């Protein structure tokens, strides 16, 4: 209706990170232990304030399966930010970000934001991925870190706040 | 990339009605009793070989929630056939279809296909709308129609087959 901005932003990373509960964490406060992740490319926009200002956050997210030169060039179009995930608990996850990385640089827009998001941070007993060489990594490549868990929610809106004040 | 035509087409009706059930149908054949229904607006993809071509369906669902100018607009643009979907269990959801068209109407392209569906055709205990009266509704506005069951399947392939030759 009434607001300041309108910023696209993309959730990107391999399937089962918790990328459609973030969506759905962030834009609805809702979480599913069960996924109801899209079965191609969904959006949901979200309200909020930014140094005053109004933006609506609109979340992108995708099963990925779809990948016809159409639907790609759709899912990154117009994206001002781009919030890389990898699951905390699974190795393999964060050993796949250089792809993702090399996948934005290869289809989203030059000014892009992107931050580096460790998900499902509730399973730190489990943990496979150092907080550190995360982080260390996402310094290297000049971009912002932060775990979450869309699972108890902790820093969830500061993921998304952060990334949008970033971009503003 | 190498498909030869790329058809958008959109669903609409109250929520409840299932419309998101008809895109797993349509896509993956599959149908869920617990609602796994879009938070915002998803599409995805079906691709049909027909005419010796290959063509790619793709199909837009809503939660209805969202409305906003910008995500209005973009839900319709493109779109060359829409599926107004309503609960054949459930006279309300029929009564708001007159409503349903207008904004097809005022939103959609002027050529847009128009198919009226029927949806939840296995509860015929429950019926709440005859077929004929429905069907008549269908004639005077010049919509085709079809009856449906995305949970035991009953013509859903045959009018997702139907709205494509008209389209296409
Ligand atoms: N423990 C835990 N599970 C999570 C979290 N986020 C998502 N999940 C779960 O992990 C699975 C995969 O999630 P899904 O959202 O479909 O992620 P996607 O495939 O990346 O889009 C589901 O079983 C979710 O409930 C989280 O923060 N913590
Ligand atoms: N009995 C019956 N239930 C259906 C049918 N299609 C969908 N449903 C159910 O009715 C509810 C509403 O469906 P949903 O797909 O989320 O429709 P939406 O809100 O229009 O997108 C869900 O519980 C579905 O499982 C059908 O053909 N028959």
């Amino acid at each position: 209706d009434e607001y300041d901005y309108l910023f696209k932003v993309v959730l990107i990373g391999d399937s089962g990170v918790g990328k459609s509960n973030l969506l759905s964490r962030f834009t609805r406060n809702e979480f599913n232990l069960e996924s109801k992740s899209t079965i191609g490319v969904e959006f949901a926009t979200r309200s909020i304030q930014v140094d005053g200002k109004t933006i609506k956050a609109q979340i992108w997210d995708t099963a990925g399966q779809e990948r016809y030169r159409a639907i790609t060039s759709a899912y990154y179009r117009g994206a001002v930010g781009a919030l890389l995930v990898y699951d905390i608990a699974k190795h393999l996850t964060y050993e796949n970000v250089e792809r993702w990385l090399k996948e934005l640089r290869d289809h989203a827009d030059s000014n892009i934001v992107i931050m580096l998001v460790g998900n499902k941070s509730d399973l730190r007993h489990l943990r496979a991925v150092p907080t550190d060489e995360a982080r260390a990594f996402a310094e290297k490549n000049g971009l912002s870190f932060i775990e979450t868990s869309a699972l108890d929610s902790t820093n969830v809106e500061a993921a998304f706040q952060t990334i949008l004040t970033e971009i503003y």
